[PDB]
């Protein structure tokens, strides 16, 4: 009867996650060989494992069907077998599955390894994004610079895997049908729990909107003062290739030139980091301080001894693109990143940094648990750190910004540059699922994928290419997640809650009381934090144990996902710049883009 069988189901459950474990570690030193070391074999070897794991999750699935599970008294129990039904990729059948692996290789591939033309020196051909394209977007303000390098990236790193990506859609669309979702994007908001999720996120984003709106009309009037109005106009769409980001995703670089007070400080802690002999090393073991000040894991010695924190000297291919690993053993944990001695690059640390942390607090969880609550408080947790980091307090106390007056001028810049990276992200990261749910949904036609891509750029964040594109172009996947099949909406959740687990943190420090001037949120430093640190152990403890809502809810009490922090942090901005931009008369707003022609 059931009450034997769920004794026996808890041991099969016990053997099996362990399993599992030592499986996926296999799995993933093969996928992170092929990563720091892109050959031919690499990529056999690692498609060969993941075909071979995908093999014996479809027993496994079968498996569970042995199994009354439905039926346990244990939501545990339930929880854990629910988790082992769900194949993904893994539900196709042997070819396909191994179609789509050589697909997937074959696009993150291309993209790690573009290579362009200097625009100054038509022989030197060895430039990649990392780190050689990156900085010019980030630093020139030649416009046509910038739109060559701009169009010689997206050509490279897009179109030229058009194929490749219209079948990953087929295939990714056959896998999720065999899972019983309608398509993959059902199977991605799947991760979340919640049927009402992407209602949820209209709403914020709804409420968050006006704002983006404000900031995007100021930062087209302070750019056509700086290109003139050939380059940038008023009632159109911003020029990409002017936002110093590839991928206009965030608008940080061009601080500089669009700052609220020019005459006042803006941080910019990059020089003194060089002037003080930074390292990629010593970043890493800044982070690893604030996490450990905050009563939180220390690194273990396997991170420093298999890490990859600097870009390779000898003449390989790999994904410099940043990232953090598990490995489901015990401390075996590692970041790849092409480490620079930048601010940004400080935070981007602190992000991967917050991945790993995440890692070692759950490691004890069965192996189905041993992921973050949902995909989006696994984003949040390095970024709640970058935040405090990011704080002229912060800067102050680590001698990295000097001389700093904090009047309400340079607050207001401060408040200004969080925004170019917190607030404009907001409709960049929601645009890279909304087109990808589309594709995956069968929304749109073949011949309008590419203008659809433009679309949704154009209907929410107000930006467009630099040059005239077509459907003979394909821009999708010149962004890494597209070409790597790595969902965005983490980042979108992370972004609202982020701020969510910020304003908490801050108030049990008690570095913020918003009754009191001089404890404002925009200035809390959590460093050094038990409290701040104790918040975060309970809940990052748990993975994937329970529903999300239970594990904010261990955080801070609250079990609702709510735009009201991020809104609360950025609400003297708010107040500012709508006064502003009503006083130098600004244009809000923009008409349809002309630059996709259909
Ligand atoms: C996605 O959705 C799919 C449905 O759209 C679903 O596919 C269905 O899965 C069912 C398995 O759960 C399967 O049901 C079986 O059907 C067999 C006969 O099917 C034939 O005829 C169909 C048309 O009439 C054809 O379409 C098929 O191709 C087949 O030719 C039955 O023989 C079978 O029965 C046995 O199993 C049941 C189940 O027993 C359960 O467990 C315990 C066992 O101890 C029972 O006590 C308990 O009561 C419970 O019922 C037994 O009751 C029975 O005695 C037999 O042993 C079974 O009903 C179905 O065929 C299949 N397709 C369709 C079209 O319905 C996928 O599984 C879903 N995928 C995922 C990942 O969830
Ligand atoms: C650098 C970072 N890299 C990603 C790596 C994600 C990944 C998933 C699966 C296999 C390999 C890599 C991450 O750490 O989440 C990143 O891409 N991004 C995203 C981006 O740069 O597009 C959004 C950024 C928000 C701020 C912190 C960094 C975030
Ligand atoms: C890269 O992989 C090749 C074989 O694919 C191997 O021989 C070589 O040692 C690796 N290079 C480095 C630098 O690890
Ligand atoms: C550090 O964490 C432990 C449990 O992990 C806790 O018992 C202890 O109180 C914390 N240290 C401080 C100073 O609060
Ligand atoms: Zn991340």
């Amino acid at each position: 009867a059931l009450v034997k069988e769920e004794i026996q189901a808890k041991e099969y459950l016990e053997n099996l996650n362990k399993e599992l474990a030592k499986r996926t570690n296999v799995e993933t030193e093969a996928a992170w060989a092929y990563g720091s070391n892109i050959t031919d074999e690499n990529e056999k070897k690692k498609n060969e494992i993941s075909a071979e794991l995908a093999k014996f999750m479809k027993e496994v699935a079968s498996d569970t069907t042995k199994f009354q599970w439905r039926s346990y008294q244990s939501e545990d129990l339930k929880r854990q077998f629910k988790a082992l039904t769900k194949l993904g990729y893994a539900a196709l059948p042997e070819d396909d599955y191994a179609e789509l692996l050589d697909t997937l290789s074959a696009m993150e591939s291309n993209f790690a390894k573009v290579k362009v033309c200097d625009y100054k020196d038509s022989t030197k051909c060895d430039l990649a994004l990392d780190p050689e394209i990156e900085e010019v977007i980030s630093k020139s303000r030649d416009h046509e610079e910038l739109a060559y390098y701009w169009r010689e990236f997206y050509d490279k790193a897009g179109t030229a895997v058009r194929s490749q990506f219209e079948r990953y859609v087929e295939l990714n669309t056959k896998a999720a049908k065999l899972n019983n979702f309608t398509s993959g994007a059902e199977a991605w908001l799947d991760e979340y729990e919640d049927d009402t999720f992407e209602q949820q996120l209209e709403d914020i984003f709804a409420d968050i909107r006006p704002l983006y709106q404000q900031i995007h009309g100021y930062v087209r009037f302070r750019l056509r003062k700086h290109y003139g109005d050939a380059v940038v106009s008023e009632t159109g769409p911003i020029p990409m290739h002017l936002l110093g980001n590839m991928w206009a995703q965030q608008w940080s670089e061009i601080a500089d030139i669009v700052s609220p007070f020019p005459e006042k400080p803006l941080v910019d802690v990059s020089a003194e980091m060089e002037k003080q002999g930074y390292t990629p090393l010593k970043m890493f073991q800044m982070g690893d301080d604030f996490f450990t000040s905050m009563n939180l894991t220390k690194l273990p010695q396997d991170f420093w001894d298999k890490s990859i924190i600097e870009k390779p000297t000898d003449g390989r291919d790999l994904v410099c693109h940043a990232s953090a690993w598990d490995f489901y053993l015990t401390d075996d944990v590692r970041i790849k990143q092409c480490t620079r001695v930048t601010q940004d690059q400080l935070f981007t640390v602190h992000h991967e940094l917050g991945h790993i942390q995440y890692f070692l607090q759950y490691q004890h969880q069965p192996f189905v648990y041993r992921t973050g609550a949902n995909p989006g408080f696994h984003e949040a947790v390095g970024d709640v750190l970058s935040l405090s980091v990011s704080t002229p307090k912060h800067l102050e106390k680590i001698g990295l910004l000097k001389d700093y007056v904090r009047d309400d001028e340079a607050r207001i810049n401060q408040l200004f540059l969080t925004a170019l990276d917190k607030i404009v992200f907001l409709p960049f990261a929601f645009t890279m699922d909304k087109y990808r749910w589309s594709l995956f949904r069968g929304e749109v036609d073949k011949a309008n994928w590419n203008c659809a891509f433009w679309k949704l750029r154009d209907e929410y964040s107000g930006i467009e290419p630099p040059v005239v594109r077509s459907e003979k172009d394909f821009d999708a996947p010149a962004k890494y997640h597209i070409s790597a099949d790595v969902e965005y909406l983490r980042y979108l959740v992370s972004f609202i809650i982020q701020f969510q687990f910020y304003k908490s943190a801050c108030i049990k420090a008690g570095q913020y009381d918003p009754d009191n001037v001089e404890l404002p949120l925009d200035n809390c430093d959590i460093y050094g934090s038990a409290a701040a640190g104790a918040a975060f152990h309970n809940m990052l403890s748990m993975g994937a144990s329970k529903p999300w809502p239970d594990a904010l809810e261990a955080f801070n009490g609250e079990r609702i996902m709510s735009g009201k922090a991020i809104a609360e942090y950025f609400e003297p901005l708010r107040v500012w710049l709508e006064a502003e931009n009503i006083k130098n008369n600004v244009h809000i707003g923009w008409t349809t883009s002309n630059k996709c022609v259909s």
